[PDB]
């Protein structure tokens, strides 16, 4: 037992000749065994039975510039006694390390000259490390790389021994994950969002689909059924979206797997052509409808910022989205107005207004348009604002300050008109009462209809802003002055120097209050007249309400005004542009019918005879580095029309 | 003042008008149909009764409104008090929508214009 | 190193990693892992929290002199430590004494706001009950309770600052005074009105408004609004 | 900073039952003197890998043995 143990800190030390004497001692110890199972002897004594470590991986948690030789000398010895595949390719059978191999660990302590080593020795680079470090609370003990020990050699910045691993014919990069992932999946969910963070994960995405891989690379779906691309889109990963969704490739024989095609080169005017497969709302899942449609990402408007996006957005807003928005504003606006003319009453007078709207069986034709016309929309709003709050489980009002929101107050609106009626045949005695808070909220709903001019769109989203992140600050601080100093003033009124009985006729601390209200408004009560007691105390209690408001509203402006030349100038922009991409993708879901009139380019040549292949996009470019060219696919045309 | 009027007091207006119209209905049904007193002296309109009293409060009346009043009439402060509020962020807003970049743009912008 | 306020060097002194073998017993920090970019890591803490008499994170919150002390607490083996003791005891234990002075200074409210509206001459500040209103047998009681509990509390601080008492105006230490003036005039409401030298309601008023005025100390824990709120 | 001072307010508050503080439970230092100094876990990321002879333990995760 003893043996064991002194053999394992000789090797994490680096005992050169004390090893040999043990593995000497142990060919003393081989011979003591008749001719049985010397194999399953070893496999006892090289390896602790708990853990399943054997004196290979102690041998590679720590290193000295002993190791070499150590390496060198143990391999050996389990060549002198033919095991070594097994011995290579041991792992742990605890279950929080299910399948860390030597290999794996090599890797990672970053020794390519013993990487070589084990791979003359024939491991297995196709394992699998399924342990217990995935850790869904990812914030601590995880490093999910994707099990393998190419994408470890690829995620931590090895590009030698990728360059070596993927030499290996037995090496493997179509295998998969207990996530469904593949290499190319694991890359995604490492790149941090800090820009150049001495970046490589743009640079080795680059070296492994340019080394080698054909198409059957990002076809390929999880557990969750993505691309790397959807992946990449639903994680928010800015920059590493950049390289896989420009991707130009100036070479002859592999450019069918670019993403990006130069169509001229005159110079410094060029005109490109961007793939766009996965990429426009026309397949399920696309991955403009996972940009829009999520949550739990803060680059977002970094996100729509990249170019065959950005102009994608532009296009459907030029072509179908402002049309399709001027017009349900201005359907909206007649509804809002038509509602407004029953209080506006153009009779001005009338028995009894003995209904909130009503068809008049007599005459007024133009009460018979309107009276329905309320009542068509009301239906409308109710079959169609029902289905986004029936869609829409988890992104309700988590970011308060989004979209999501008003589809419940375009919801309530038309509740309330149909309860109206609802409430009219029943005679419940709330006839209007239930009708005019429908029709404030009728015009409180206007405000999801101020985007689509820039200069007021910007303006109408820091309107959301204070009222629920500055107001209640402020207001909850003036609510507390309010009910302090009304104290002072309500023991003057009521049990002390006023003059003779009053006229309350709602309370006595209610009446200071009430009394203190009006002060930011403007009463100049006679109160001051209703006094005794040095009633210029009155005045000076009263103005020292005043200055200590003013303070309170000056606070608030310092406060909003918190680096605010830059923040919420960018910050609106952020908001509004991405309420804008709502809007037009729910225009685009709206009528699935006729869309003859998208945009597609008309799949001009990939690189073969299948020259009919992909729906394009054309985007121009301009000066700054001029040079030779010859990666363009027609002979420096214009606007051909052959 | 070229610019303020006729690139940012028509977002404000248009806004101001929005909650303008929009608060004007819930006080002029109960300016009508409902709390007040007896009878009362209108001479151009009922809807147009409460806006227009709604208009001063801009600038000041503190009406009698009050006191011609009933079903809780501290409900019709609340509801006026809530209007103030609600116009004083948006005179906010217009300030710090004018505050964009303010430091260095218009100081240039004017500059650039006037000469 | 903690009282002097010296930034600098009290990064050097707190974070020390050894990556020798001979002589790392002497260092501060200790990596635990090392799995490429992911790592966690130790750190010493042997006179640091607040387990014995005169700890340097007593040491930093209780002093004036520095300048530089926001940057005292922005280092990692500090910052975090507040933060957990936040999460665990500090959360808890406000918002509780939030709440029980919140109800302390609305029972005091609601003698003013007056729920009968009408007797005789309101002949008290506050009185018990001999006959009926177990509700205001309850309330009564409850003002005078916590009236006793903060000048037993609150006078300890006046008791133990020597230095440090309004020097940083805009500071603390100087609400443990106002809060303690809103104490001393309830009892000294009731003492007056055993005595009856007719200023019974007119000291009353004014601890009911401090009362208000005091609810600004409370107004931490909400980043948001404790920024507004120091202003 | 007024944070700081209402947190430690509240930890001379009650020193009755502090079973409910942060130690990490004094792991090992150096010598064979393992149960030395209570500690504190913090965790750090990415930008200059390099090879490590520093740890402590082999590896291992959130350890129960």
């Amino acid at each position: 037992k003893r043996l064991k143990k002194r053999i394992f800190a000789a090797v994490s030390e680096g005992c050169v000749e004390e090893l040999r004497e043990l593995l000497q001692d142990l060919q003393d110890l081989c011979r003591r065994r008749r001719g049985l199972d010397v194999p399953d002897f070893l496999m006892h004594k090289l390896t602790a039975s708990d853990t399943g470590k054997t004196c290979l991986m102690k041998a590679l948690l720590n290193i000295n510039p002993n190791t070499k030789e150590i390496v060198r000398i143990l391999l050996a010895f389990a060549e002198e006694n033919d095991i070594l595949d097994r011995f290579i390719n041991a792992e742990y059978t605890e279950e929080a390390y299910e399948g860390q191999t030597a290999l794996n660990i090599a890797i990672e302590r970053r020794q390519g000259d013993i990487t070589a080593v084990l791979i003359a020795a024939g491991a297995d680079v196709n394992a699998h490390a399924k342990g217990v470090f995935f850790n869904p609370k990812y914030q601590h003990e995880g490093f999910y790389f994707g099990e393998t020990p190419l994408a470890l050699a690829a995620c931590t910045n090895q590009p030698e021994i990728v360059q070596l691993l993927m030499e290996n014919e037995q090496t493997d990069i179509t295998s998969q994950d207990s996530r469904g992932n593949n290499i190319l999946h694991a890359l995604v969910t490492v790149a941090e969002d800090f820009k150049t963070q001495n970046d490589f994960v743009k640079r080795m995405y680059d070296m492994i689909l340019l080394r080698s891989g054909n198409w059957e690379l990002e076809t390929m779906r999880n557990n969750d059924g993505l691309t790397p691309l959807q992946l990449a889109a639903k994680m928010g990963k800015a920059e590493i979206l950049k390289y896989i969704l420009s991707r130009e490739i100036k070479e002859k024989p592999l450019r069918s797997l670019s993403r990006k095609f130069t169509d001229w080169a005159y110079g410094p005017v060029s005109s490109s052509l961007y793939d766009l497969t996965n990429v426009d709302t026309t397949t399920d899942n696309s991955v403009l409808e996972i940009i829009v449609y999520n949550t739990n990402i803060d680059n977002r408007h970094e996100m729509l910022t990249l170019e065959p996006l950005h102009t994608l957005l532009h296009t459907k807003w030029k072509k179908f989205a402002k049309y399709m928005f001027f017009l349900s504003f201005c359907f909206y606006f007649f509804y809002n107005i038509t509602l407004t003319l029953v209080s506006y009453y153009r009779p001005r007078e009338d028995e009894d207004l003995p209904h909130p709207l009503a068809l008049t069986h007599k005459m007024s034709w133009l009460q018979l348009l309107g009276r329905m016309f309320v009542l068509i929309w009301a239906t409308c709003i109710s079959v169609k604002e029902g289905i986004a709050i029936f869609l829409l489980r988890p992104s309700d009002l988590q970011s308060i300050l989004s979209d999501a929101w008003f589809h419940f107050v375009f919801f309530v609106q038309a509740v309330l008109v149909i309860l109206s009626v609802f409430l009219y045949l029943f005679a419940y005695k709330e006839y209007l009462a239930c009708l005019v808070l429908a029709m404030a909220l009728g015009w409180a709903n206007m405000l999801y209809y101020t985007r689509g001019f820039q200069s007021m769109g910007m303006y109408s989203v820091m309107i959301q802003k204070v009222i629920l992140h500055d107001v209640l600050k402020f207001l909850f601080v003036y609510i507390l002055f309010l009910l302090g100093f009304g104290v002072a003033l309500a023991s003057l009124i009521e049990k002390c120097s006023k003059d003779k009985k009053d006229c309350s006729s709602y309370g006595s601390f209610s009446d200071a209050v009430l009394e203190l209200f009006k002060l930011t408004i403007g009463l100049g009560d006679l109160n001051i007249q209703q006094n005794s007691t040095y009633p210029i105390l009155f005045l000076f209690l009263l103005i020292t309400y005043v200055i200590l408001t003013f303070v309170l509203l000056l606070n608030m402006l310092i406060a909003l005004m918190g680096e605010t030349v830059e923040n919420v100038s960018k910050e609106s922009e952020r908001i509004w542009r991405l309420q804008r991409a709502r809007t037009i993708l729910e225009f685009e879901k709206m009528l699935p019918e006729w869309l003859r009139s998208r945009f597609r380019m008309g799949e001009l040549c990939k690189v073969a005879d299948e020259d009919f292949r992909l729906c394009l996009r054309i985007n121009e470019v301009k000066w700054t580095e001029w040079k030779t060219h010859v990666s363009f696919l027609n002979e420096d045309p214009g606007p051909i029309r052959r």
